[PDB]
């Protein structure tokens, strides 16, 4: 079972990242993997207050926007708000019960906390550009075009969480529950974690970044500048989150942290590849719904699909997956002015 | 049954604090109880960076400190470190999966996050006053006297977590797990959550404050000035945390939230009372160990016991419980100087 304070004195430097003894003492004078301590420090140094950013001129810019451009901006904003809602709670609920080294535990909480600041940031923006925020927030849960993503994301988390509970409650083996056989395998749980981490890595590395291009395109035309300033701060944080997931995945696949995981990762290689491409395709399909009533200056369906493939190739190569698209240089070099 | 993003469009203003539909959209433009949004805002305004606080002078003070005084200072520090390690992760693992309103969800994550900063604060202090931090940190896990005082904390959380897992996995009813009859009652789960909350209230409002008195006793001597600055920052946060738990508990008691919780609070009033009496005794029994090699002017077993009864009565009255101890004046008025 899981415990909030394992009574066994253990060498936290020798535990695997996940599935080892639950973390007891929270100390930061030493780490098995210093990268996580460096990320905690950097993230703490990046704390910011959304409410302090002036977004008053965004309201007029928005109202002045053509109806199709308002649709593009608001749709994108809703999607970002959805992702931050999930990322503020999920890393904690899903990973905290499985982490066995202190630096990773605190990094996860720090990462999750920064995501909640991002959510508060979007509330700040929304309240400053529309008369009734409720209109926007309610459309997030039910928007068909948006939910054809949250579902896939929430699924990986939910499945991992459920299997984690069965593991902590019953342990490994073949069990019976109300007339049904329930099999609990640590190997399958480890796979569920790897798949979930790969999914979150794509979320942090591609899903967020595709939306940033949408927001900064307005900023290039000197519009929605308050929103832009807030997005730059958020993007600065996501870069850290992506560094974290990449290190977790690379440490797990190399076999240096857990030989079994490396074995499992090699085995589900094609699955992770498809999972990554699927996310890229979902971002691609959004472009259609996004630019249905027309596109705008500096951004269109074609340019967006190009950027998705460009970014996807980079991210997949970063975690050892084959490149799914033809190589090319950045289709929108101007984005570099706004990104880390 | 738990999900990271419930697909049902629900009015978050009408959900109960706990056990309702899992929070989907993280919005901060409105709230059922604005007190939690006010707490989030305040806690964010109190963000501080421990490592900035100079504690080099503390090393000198500590070493030049009389042996028995080093024992008192270090023992108190190790207990505080234990509580922060627990409080940094527990609210998230035990409460997040059960919260149903966005303002409370984020407050818990913000509260827990601040506790991790407190943990980092203690690493900063420990690493700077001792030659080998590993001796201190490892003793935290094995020290029978420390685990004796904290007995009951991790246990409560762990029980709530297991029962919560059974609830999410099997739902309400009587089940058969591996041939054993397992009963899952929402009513009983609610009781467990309520008692866990009263326990955390006692931890935040009593256990932390008794430790602050020991720390400030040195500050009164113009010693351990760096530690003192940090403890003042920590105390500032704990005041918000206990304000939060007192409000959660009293709102539940009022019957304005979940009607069943009002019934439960009433039914287990003797249990609530017993929790405090037990905790108070634990804090007192700790005196024997703390002052085993001698005490200090103004800080001894009798004074500690008087302070424990003093603060316990104050805290119990704040949540509507009868007072177990004889009424009395503050035995250490000098502490007011350091608090608030
Ligand atoms: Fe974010
Ligand atoms: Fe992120
Ligand atoms: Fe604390
Ligand atoms: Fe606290
Ligand atoms: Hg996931
Ligand atoms: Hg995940
Ligand atoms: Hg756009
Ligand atoms: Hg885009
Ligand atoms: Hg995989
Ligand atoms: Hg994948
Ligand atoms: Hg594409
Ligand atoms: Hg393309
Ligand atoms: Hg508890
Ligand atoms: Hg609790
Ligand atoms: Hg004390
Ligand atoms: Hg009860
Ligand atoms: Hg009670
Ligand atoms: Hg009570
Ligand atoms: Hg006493």
């Amino acid at each position: 079972a899981y415990t909030t304070f394992s009574q066994t004195k253990n060498d936290q430097l020798k535990e695997p990242m996940f599935f080892g003894q639950p973390v007891n003492v929270a100390r930061y004078d030493q780490q098995k993997y210093d990268i996580f301590e460096k990320l905690i420090e950097k993230q703490l140094s990046f704390f910011f207050r959304p409410e302090e950013v002036d977004v008053s001129r965004d309201r007029i810019d928005y109202q002045a926007l053509p109806e199709h451009e308002k649709h593009i901006f608001i749709s994108n904003l809703k999607y970002q708000t959805l992702l931050e809602s999930i990322q503020g709670r999920s890393p904690n609920v899903a990973l905290l019960p499985l982490i066995s080294i202190p630096e990773l535990e605190t990094w996860v909480e720090t990462w999750a906390f920064s995501e909640t600041i991002h959510s508060r940031s979007y509330t700040h923006i929304i309240r400053n550009i529309v008369n009734d925020p409720s209109v926007v927030f309610d459309d997030i849960v039910t928007n068909e075009q948006i939910q054809k993503r949250a579902e896939g994301i929430s699924s990986y988390y939910d499945e991992l969480i459920e299997m984690t509970s069965y593991w902590h409650l019953l342990g490994e083996g073949t069990h019976t529950v109300n007339g049904k056989t329930v099999t609990v395998s640590l190997r399958e749980l480890k796979k569920k974690l790897y798949l979930c981490l790969m999914s979150v890595n794509a979320l942090e590395a591609i899903r967020f970044y595709v939306s940033f291009a949408c927001s900064f395109a307005f900023a290039e035309r000197e519009l929605m500048e308050g929103n832009a300033k807030i997005i730059r701060l958020i993007a600065r944080d996501e870069a850290l989150h992506l560094t974290g997931t990449q290190h977790m995945l690379n440490l797990l696949r190399s076999g240096a942290d857990d030989p079994e995981m490396a074995e499992i990762a090699e085995e589900c290689k094609q699955e992770c590849y498809d999972l990554f491409v699927q996310a890229a395709q979902q971002e691609k399909d959004w472009a259609d719904y996004l630019f249905r009533d027309g596109s705008m200056i500096g951004l269109n369906k074609d340019i967006l699909c190009q950027y998705v493939e460009y970014i996807t190739n980079i991210r997949m190569q970063a975690v050892g997956l084959d490149l799914p698209f033809n190589t090319r240089s950045n289709p929108i070099p101007w984005i570099n002015t706004w990104l880390v």
